[PDB]
């Protein structure tokens, strides 16, 4: 596991690895950051599948039917999938941290830069993927989330999948798209340094009834990585 990733994947000791802690004092507000555009009105989900590390909802990236522009990014990024990381106890579970503070879970909406013509060729570049990072606090319910948790048992174990259509990812957004952003990597192997992270300040809510159905596979995240030379910029003053 994570301590012995550097064996098979030596990018793991790299100068741009993710996730990172976000000490808010140093995270200086950049006003050249345009604001965050999200066109998901024609997002076409295909499958939900437990891959024996987490569960991924797959999307149709055949054309610009669900795209991410603005923020720090040059061009159009296509939604390809989203998946979660989550813990055992609930004061642990998120990949990223804020002043060392940790959420129950983190939701990662993954997009790839159409400059490069598919995910395969995108993952090979520094500006290849843009990953939209959203925290989960446990609290008020999430109707957006409810359509997911429902079907979690028709994929109990590693390898099982399902049809999963007309899922609307905009149900997973918070009311504030204020964000920190830094250059980083996949949090899981192959840990490729091909990612412009977009971590949102505002978490969403999920009910206790929702986090328990997500286990009935725990602590499936990765420790804070060294920030090295990198600046974290912030969209909010
Ligand atoms: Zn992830």
């Amino acid at each position: 596991g994570p301590e012995h990733w550097h064996k098979d994947f030596p990018i793991a000791k790299g100068e741009r690895q993710s996730p990172v802690d976000i000490d808010t004092h140093t995270a200086k507000y950049d006003p050249s950051l345009k604001p965050l555009s999200v066109s998901y009105d024609q997002a076409t989900s295909l499958r939900i599948l437990n891959n024996g590390h987490a569960f991924n909802v797959e999307f149709d990236d055949s054309q610009d039917k669900a795209v991410l522009k603005g923020g720090p990014l040059d061009g159009t990024y296509r939604l390809i999938q989203f998946h979660f990381h989550w813990g055992s106890l609930d004061g642990q579970g998120s990949e990223h941290t804020v002043d060392k503070k940790k959420y129950a879970a983190e939701l990662h909406l993954v997009h790839w830069n159409t400059k490069y013509g598919d995910f395969g060729k995108a993952v090979q570049q520094p500006d290849g993927l843009a990953v939209l990072g959203i925290f989960l606090k446990v609290g008020s319910a999430k109707p957006g989330l409810q359509k997911v948790v429902d079907v979690l048992d028709s994929i109990k174990t590693k390898g099982k999948s399902a049809d999963f259509t007309n899922f609307d990812p905009r149900g997973l957004l918070p009311e504030s798209l204020d964000y920190w952003t830094y250059p980083g990597s996949l949090t899981t192997p192959p840990l490729l340094e091909c990612v412009t992270w977009i971590v949102l300040k505002e978490p969403i809510s999920v009910s206790s009834e929702q986090v328990l159905k997500f286990r009935k596979m725990v602590d499936n995240w990765r420790p804070a990585q060294p920030l090295k030379n990198r600046q974290i910029k912030a969209s909010f003053k």
